[PDB]
C-alpha cells in the first residue's frame, strides 16, 4: 500500500552532520557543514516518505537556509525522488526583553501583582516585564483590562487587571506559578495589534526563498485576505506564479476571516501551536475539523501541524495520544501532516518520519468506515469535477489499485484528490513546477513524462508509467482519465477501466 | 423529452379496418379485412409510443395470429420505427361449458347449493356446472373442501362444501349474487392442478410463433422454473436462443417460487388479472412492488399488466384511479406498462396508448424524488456494471441529455438501464435481433448501425447517430460508452463526456 | 386488526328505500322515505368500516339532505357505533342546460363548429349549448379565445376559437368525437370566473347543515384562504366553532394557494374528479403525494377522493388499477379514503365499503416498509408534540397493541395521529362534538368517558375502557398518555407503558 | 454545563504531602504521610471533576494501598462529594531484575548480541538480562526464535536469534540504541505465556481490595472470558456481587476474544500503554473506536486510558496532540477518560484533572454534530430500554436540562446513559453501593435519597432533589422517569415532562 496523506518535515540541525559530529555534541557548532553526509541523511527522510521539506525562517539566517535548500537538492538525487520546497515566514512576534544585569529568568507565584511595560528598547526587571514587539509598535492602546498576556508558548499567564497611563504599563495578576525567561515568545489573545499585513523582514525572506527556488510559502499569523494577497503580488511580480500560498491560521482574527482567507490562499496550515494559546485550547479540535472540511470543499490543500509526534523529540517512541492525533487528523480528512521540532532539532528525525508514515498509511484504510469528509454532498461545478465524481464512483464499485490522470496544470489531479477515491492517484505532468506543485495533495504521486504527441496512445502511456513506477502489476484494474484527443480536447473528458497486462 | 417506460399494446380487432369501417361501426363484421388500412392504423400506435405488440394466443387461431404479425411488419415500415413482437401463451385454462338447451346464462343468489362437475365432454345445466379443463385433465382429486371456484374474471364465488365421489362432483355454496354464462374463465385459487409444465397446445403455439419471428414469449401461469426451462429448450432446439422469456406470475405457486422463476427467466410480466383472483386482491400491490424490485436487481425486464386504463375500453377518458395506477407503476420502477382489452377490443386504442405515454412520460420526471428503486444498494459484479454505475453517477452530477452505448449483444445497454440513469439510453447495435430484443428495457432507444471498423471513431459515430435521430443538438452534453478499440477491448471499457458540435 | 385509514361514504338513493321502492323504480321520489329499512342498509356500511357520511348538496334539496341526515342518526343506534357527518358544498358548478324538444343529448365530430351561450335561464339547442352557471353568473368576459370548455367529466373538449359580442356566445371547435347531454358538468380550466368567496346558495346550505348537526364541511373549489375564512366566520358566529373545514382542491388556483389554504383549513379533500379536468390529468398523482405530505406535516386531515373503486358502481368486482389506487393512497399517507357514486348511486354500496376497508387494512401493515410520510423530519413545536414523538418511538421500539390518550379537545389525539404510530389510537374524550370531530384522523378510535376526577386513576380508567372496547386482552402492552394530575396539569405531560392485567 | 464524561484519576505520591513537602522536593520520602493535608489535595481533585480513584496494585504494598483508600474516604467528606473506588490488578507483569553491583542501567547500540536469562531470583549483568516474571514462571518454552522482547514502555527492542537449552537463556540482538534500567516493564508480544487465569498475587490483592471496600476492579491483561469469570467468582463468594469488573484489553489475545470478554465483564478499560506495545501501535486507534462502540451497544462502561495528558507529568501545559486525543476519545463515545502518571506521579495532578475536565466538557457539546455512537441502530430488548429510547427521543425533540430517574439497582440510569441523551442524568438511588456503582456511567450524577413511601409524589421528590442540587432553576424543562406506583411497579414504567416551578 502507498501512503496517500502527505508529510511536511521541517529541516534543522538534527539531520546535519558537521565535521563528522551529529547535532548537539561537544564543539558541533564549530565544524564545517558536511554536505554529502547531511544529504545522505535527508535522502533517508525522503525514502521514509517526507514529500515536502519546510524551511522555517523564524530561525537561521539566509546563508544557512540557502545551504539547507542546496543540501535538499543533493538528497533528491541520492533518493532518486523529488520533494516539494516550502518556506515558512517569521511574521509578527512579541518576545520578553533582556533583564537588568543579564539575569536569564525569574520565578513567580499565583496572586502576584507585577507590571508589563509597553515602552520599547528597554530591559525587563523582575517587577516590570518589558516587550520586544516586531516593528517596535506601541501596544498600550491595543490591549484592554481583562485581556491575558501569555509567556513562553503560553506556559505562564498574566491577567491585565489595570492600565497605568503615566507609565504606559499593564498592571497584571500572575494566574499560575511559572517562569519568565528572556527572549521568550509572548501571545496576547483576542487583540488586533496593528502589525503590517506583510512586514519588510517577511518581504525580504520571501524574495530570497523565491530566488533559490520554492514550491510553497506558509504565511505565519494570517489575519485577513490582505496578508495572502500581498504575498501573491510578489510571487506574480518575480514570475513565480506557480508558487502556492498556505495561510497559517494561528489566532482568533485569522479564524474570524477564514472564508475570505481560504478564497485568497491555495491552502491552510492549521498552526495548532499558536492557535492553542490564542484561542481556548479545548476549541482547537473543533477548528481543526471545521477548517479541514471547508478547505477540502474548496478543492485546496490542508496541512495539520504542530506537536503531532512531540515526545519523539527526546524519546524513541511516540505516546498513545500522539498516535491518536496523527490518526484522527487523517480521519478528519487532512491532505498533509507535519513534523516541526521532531524532524528539525530532535534525536530521532528518521524514526519520527517513519512513525508518521506508518500511522498515516494505516489510517487511510479506515477512511471508508470513519472518514469525516463527504464527497456525495459537493456540487460538481465543471465537467472535470463530474469526471472526478465518476472516478470516485468506480473506485467505490470495484477494487481499483490506481487512478492515472494526464494533467497539464494539475487541475484534474486536484479534483480527483478532492473526491478522496479509494485508490492512489498517479499524476503524469509535463513540467517540474506542476510536478512539485502537486506533492501535498492527498493521494497524488506526481511523475514527469513527455507531452503525448497526436500519434501516442495516452492509455498505453498511462499503463506503462504505472508499471514503471512499480505501482501496479499484471491483473490489477486501474482507472485512466485524459483529454482525448490531444490538441482537440479542451479538458479531461474520457475515463477507461484497464486491466494491466 | 422521450418516454423511458416501454408500452406493450395487445393487438386485436379494435385496430383492424374492414371495408373502411372501424371496430364498433354498423356493418364492420360484414366487410373484408383491409390489410393496408389496418397497417396504417397500427402505425399510429407505434408513433404514439407502442414499443412492443402482444399477440394473445388465448384468442384467435394460428391463421389470425400469423396475419396480425405480418400486418405489424408492414406497420413498422409505414411508421419508420421497429417494435418488439411478443407471443402470450394460452397456458392452463378452465372455462364453463355450454349449457343444455343452448341457454346463454343463469342467475344465482347467496347460500344457494349447486354442483360443479369434473367429467370432461359434458354440457352444463343450471344446477350442474361442467368445466372445460385444458387437455381434458380430471381436477377432482386436486381441489379440497373449503377451496373456492370463481367464475368470469372472479365475479361469482363458489365455496366447495363437500366432494361426491360417485359423480366426481363438487357440492358448492354460492358466496354472492351473480351470473354463470357459458365459456367464461374459472379460477380455483391455491390448488396444484397437475397441468403439464408445457402443454402440447402451448408447445405448438410457441413453435408457430418461433416460425413467424418473435422477440419475446410471455408464459401464462408459470408455477415453477420448469415451466420456463421447457420453453427455453424449444428456443434452444430451434436456434431461437435470442428469444427472451417473460414468466407471467398469476397464482400463489408462481409467487412461492418467484426467486427460482426470475433466475430462469429474462423477465416477469405481473399478470394482475389472474393474480388478483388467485391471491387475496389486496395483496396484488404488495407483490407488484416486491417483483419490480427483485427483477430490477437481477438486470431483467418487468412488465406491469392488466386493467391499467380499463375504462378507456368504452370511455374516451381514464379514471383518476387508472392514471394513479400507471403513475405508481412507473414510480415502483416498472420497465414497461401494458394495454390488453384497451388496445385489442376497445373503442379508443390510439387514445389509450397516448394516455399511457403521457402518464409514463410525466412519472419518469418524479423518479429522483419518489422512485422506489435504489441503484446505490447493488453489488457491481462486473466491469460493465461498474461502468453503468459511473454513467449513472455522471447523469446525477450534471444535465446529460443522452447516454450513447455501442453494444454488440445489448449487455451494456441492459446494465445502464438497470441503474435508471437521468437520461435516455441510445443503444447503437449491429443486428435487428439485438435491436428488437432491447425494446422493453427502461430508457433504451435501440438503433441499427454498421459494426465500426478499427478505422472508425466510435465517439464521432455515437454523436452523429444521436444528431441524425433528432435526440440531441449543438450545446447538449452526452455520455458515450464503448469497448475501445474494436479488436482489443473485450467489453465496454471507456466513457466520454462530449458536448455535441 | 383495526382499520386505521378512515372511510368517507357518500349517502344517496342506493341505500334509500321509499314506500318499498328502490332507486330507478317509477314513483320512487314521490313515495315517502322508509327511514327504518334505509337506516338498516346504512348501519351495514357502518359495520363494514364507514367512519363518516358525506351529504353532497350538489344533489337533492334541503328536505332530502335533512331526512338522509336523520336516517344516519338512526343507523348509528342500529350499528351501536357513531360516525361523522360531513356536508359537501355545491360551490361554483357549471352544467349544460335542458335541450329544446325534450332532447337528452346530441353527437358531434372533430372539427364541427358550434356555439356556447352565456345567457342564463334558457335552453340548449344542438348548435347552441346553454350553460347553467352557479348563481346565474355571466362568464362571457372571463373566458378568452384559446381556452377549452370541457363537457361531461372532461370527455368532450370545445376550443374557444372566437367570441360574438352581439349574442355573447363562444364560437367553439369540437376537439374530439363525443356527446353533449343535459345536466352534465362543464369545466373551463385556467380561468378566474369571479364566483364569490362564498355564494348565497352555499351560505344557505351550510346554515341549514349547521342547524341539523354536522362535524365537517368540505368546501368545493377552494381558490384562496378567503373561501375557507368566510365559512369559518359562519361556523364561529352560529356557535359551531367545533365544525372542521376541509378545502376541496379542485383547480389550478387552489394548487397555487395550497400552503395558505392548509393553514386556514383543518384539512384538505383531494377532489381528484374536477382536479383531473382542471389541471393536466397526469399531474394529479404528483399533487396528491405533495398535498398528503403537507397536510400531515401541519397535523391536519387529508381525504383522498373520487373514482377510487369507480367500476364497482356497475360491476361486482374492483379493477386491479382501483385496488392499486386505494393501496397507494394509504402508502402516500392519507388519513381517509372516500367513496362517491360507488356508495351513493351504485349497485354495490356495501361491497364497495367492504372492499375499500380490506385494501386499507392490508395497506396499513406496509406503512413501516413503504410509507412516504417521515415523522423523524418534523420540528416538535410544543410539549404535547414532543410527547407524541415519544409515543411514536415506544411503538417503533416494541409491540404496542394500543395507544390511549385522555384528551379534552382531541389535540393530543391529533398529534399522536400526525406521527402515525404502529398502533391503534384510543382517544377517550368527555363530549360528543370532540368524539365525532376525531372520526377522520388516521388511527383514532374515539370513545366517550366522564372527565376524570382528581380522585381518579386515569391509567386504570384507560386500561378498563380499552378492555371494554374489545381492543386489548391480558398480556398486551399499551401506552397511556394523560395530563397528570387533573387540575394541576396544563397539558398531556405523562406516558406509561402498561401490560394489560 | 455539567461534565458528562467521567474522569478516573490514579492516586500516587503526586497528591500526598509528607511533613509539609510536595512530591519531588528534597527529603520527601524521609518525612511521614500527612493524612489531613493529602486528603485536602485529593478533595481538590474531586471538586475539579475526578469521579473515581484508581488504586494501582502494580506499585506499593497492601499497607500503602489501604492508607491511600482511607485518605480518599477523608477527601470525600472534605469535598462534600462521593467518588468511585477502582482497584487495578498487577496481573502478568514482567520486569527487568536489579543489576549486580547495584548498577542502575547500561546502554546498548544496534546490532549488539546479549542474553536474557529465564532463571528466576537472580540479578542482571550487562551481558545477561534477568527477568522478574509474575509468579516466578519459566517463559523459556513460550518464546521462539524471531520474537521481540521490548524493555521500558517498548523503547528498546531485543530480537531473539537463538535459544541456549543448557542455560535456558535467549540469545538476542539489540534492534535499536537505548537503555536497560532495573525494574522496568518488559513486553513479549504475540506469545502465550501460561500465566494462570487468576494468579495467587492478584487473588490476594483483590481479596484485600474487597475487604477495604471497592466499587470496581480493572483486571490487567484479560486474555479470555475465563480471566473475568475467576474474579467474578471471588466477588460473589465474598458477598461483593455489586462490584463491577472492567476487563483491560492490553494484548492481541484480548482483542481476538473482545466480544466474549465484553459479555463476561461490566465494562472495558482500553489500556493503550501495553496495547500499543503488544499490537502494532498504529492499530490502537482502530481498536479504541471499535471497543467504545461495542461496549456502548452492550450498555456497559468503557474507560479510555494511558498517555492522555502525558506531557503534563513534567510540564504545565498539554500538547495539541493530547488535547486532540482527549477530545476524540469523547467524540468516539467513551463513558470515561483516565489519568495515570499525570495524577499519580506528576508535578500537576490538579491541573491535569482540570485540563481533562475542560476538554471533556467542551467535547460533549459536539456529540450531536460529530458523535460516532448511534442509539437509533440498537434493538430495545426490554421495557426499561424502550423507556430509555423514549427519554432520548424527548431530549432530541426539545431542550431538556435534566433527566431524573428513581432507580433501586441503577438499571434505568445505565440504560438511559447507554442512549446518550442531550441532558445530564440525575440518578436518585437508596443505597451507597448503587450510588458509587454509577459514577463511571456517561452523564450520570448519582445522588442518595430516602426510598419514596406509598404516599410520596416521586415527581415532586425528583424536582426538589434537582433544585436542591443546583442542577435546575425555575422555567427549566426536565424528564422524570419512575416505577409508579411504588410497591405496584415491577420496573420503570412512567415518563413525565415537567416545568420546574
Ligand atoms: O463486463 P461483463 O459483465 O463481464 O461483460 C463482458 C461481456 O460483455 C460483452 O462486452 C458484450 O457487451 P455488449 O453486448 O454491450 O457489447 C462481451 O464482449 C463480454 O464477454
Ligand atoms: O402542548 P401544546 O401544544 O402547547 O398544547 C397545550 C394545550 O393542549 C391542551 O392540553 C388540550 O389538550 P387535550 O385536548 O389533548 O387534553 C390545553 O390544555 C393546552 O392549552
Ligand atoms: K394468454
Ligand atoms: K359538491
Ligand atoms: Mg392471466
Ligand atoms: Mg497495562
Amino acid at each position: 500500500m502507498n501512503k496517500r496523506v502527505k508529510i511536511v518535515a521541517t529541516l534543522g540541525p538534527a539531520v546535519e552532520i558537521r565535521g563528522g559530529k551529529k547535532f548537539g555534541e561537544d564543539g558541533y557548532w564549530g565544524e564545517k557543514l558536511d554536505v554529502e553526509a547531511s544529504a545522505k541523511n535527508i535522502a533517508k527522510l525522503i525514502e521514509a516518505g517526507a514529500n515536502t521539506f519546510r524551511f522555517n525562517f523564524s530561525h537561521g539566517d539566509h546563508q544557512e537556509q540557502g545551504e539547507r535548500m542546496a543540501t535538499v537538492k543533493l538528497a533528491e538525487k541520492i533518493a532518486g525522488k523529488k520533494v516539494g520546497f516550502l518556506l515558512d515566514t517569521k511574521g509578527p512576534e512579541i518576545r520578553t526583553e533582556l533583564f537588568e544585569g543579564e539575569a536569564k529568568e525569574y520565578s513567580y507565584k499565583t496572586g502576584e501583582k507585577i507590571r508589563v511595560a509597553t515602552k520599547q528598547g528597554i530591559k525587563s526587571t523582575r517587577e516590570v516585564i518589558a516587550l520586544n514587539v516586531a516593528g517596535a509598535l506601541d501596544i498600550y492602546d491595543d490591549v484592554e483590562v481583562g485581556r491575558q498576556v501569555l509567556v513562553d508558548d503560553g506556559k505562564l499567564g498574566l491577567r491585565v487587571v489595570a492600565k497605568d497611563d503615566a507609565t504606559r504599563e499593564f498592571e497584571v495578576e500572575v494566574e499560575n506559578d511559572g517562569i519568565i525567561a528572556k527572549q521568550k515568545g509572548v501571545n496576547i489573545p483576542n487583540t488586533k495589534i496593528p502589525f503590517p499585513a506583510l512586514a519588510e523582514r517577511d518581504n525580504d525572506d520571501i524574495r530570497f526563498g523565491l530566488e533559490q527556488g520554492i514550491n510553497f510559502i506558509a504565511i505565519s499569523f494570517v489575519r485577513t485576505a490582505k496578508d495572502v494577497n500581498e504575498v501573491r503580488a510578489i510571487c506574480e511580480e518575480t514570475g513565480n506564479g506557480h508558487v502556492q500560498l498556505f495561510a497559517k491560521i494561528e489566532n482568533q482574527q485569522g479564524i474570524d476571516n477564514l472564508d475570505e482567507i481560504i478564497e485568497a490562499a491555495d491552502g491552510i496550515m492549521i498552526a495548532r501551536g499558536d492557535m492553542g494559546i490564542e484561542v481556548p485550547f479545548e476549541m482547537v479540535p473543533v477548528y481543526q475539523k471545521m477548517i479541514i472540511k471547508k478547505v477540502n470543499a474548496a478543492g485546496k490543500v490542508v496541512i495539520t501541524a504542530t506537536n503531532m509526534l512531540e515526545t519523539m523529540t527526546e524519546k524513541p517512541r511516540a505516546t498513545r495520544s500522539e498516535v491518536s492525533d496523527v490518526f484522527n487528523a487523517v480521519i478528519d480528512g487532512t491532505d498533509a501532516t507535519m513534523l516541526s521540532g521532531e524532524s528539525a532539532n530532535g534525536k530521532y528525525p528518521l524514526e519520527s518520519v517513519t512513525t508518521m508514515a506508518t500511522i498515516d498509511k494505516n489510517a487511510q484504510a479506515l477512511l471508508n468506515e470513519y472518514g469525516r469528509l463527504d464527497s456525495d454532498s459537493f456540487e460538481r461545478n465543471s465537467k472535470t469535477e463530474v469526471m472526478a465524481s465518476a472516478v470516485k464512483d468506480a473506485t467505490s464499485s470495484m477494487d481499483i489499485k490506481l487512478v492515472v490522470t494526464l494533467t497539464k496544470t494539475g487541475h484534474t489531479a486536484r479534483l480527483i484528490s478532492k473526491y478522496r477515491p479509494n485508490a492512489d492517484i498517479l499524476a503524469l505532468t509535463f513540467d517540474e513546477l506542476t510536478e512539485r506543485g502537486l506533492m501535498l495533495n492527498w493521494g497524488v504521486i506526481p511523475m514527469l513524462t513527455d507531452a503525448p504527441s497526436s500519434t501516442d496512445d495516452m492509455f498505453e502511456i498511462a499503463e506503462r508509467k504505472a508499471v514503471e513506477a512499480g505501482l501496479v502489476e499484471s491483473g490489477d484494474d486501474i482507472v485512466i482519465v485524459a483529454g482525448v484527443p490531444v490538441g482537440e480536447a479542451v479538458r479531461t473528458n474520457t475515463m477507461r477501466i484497464r486491466t494491466v497486462r
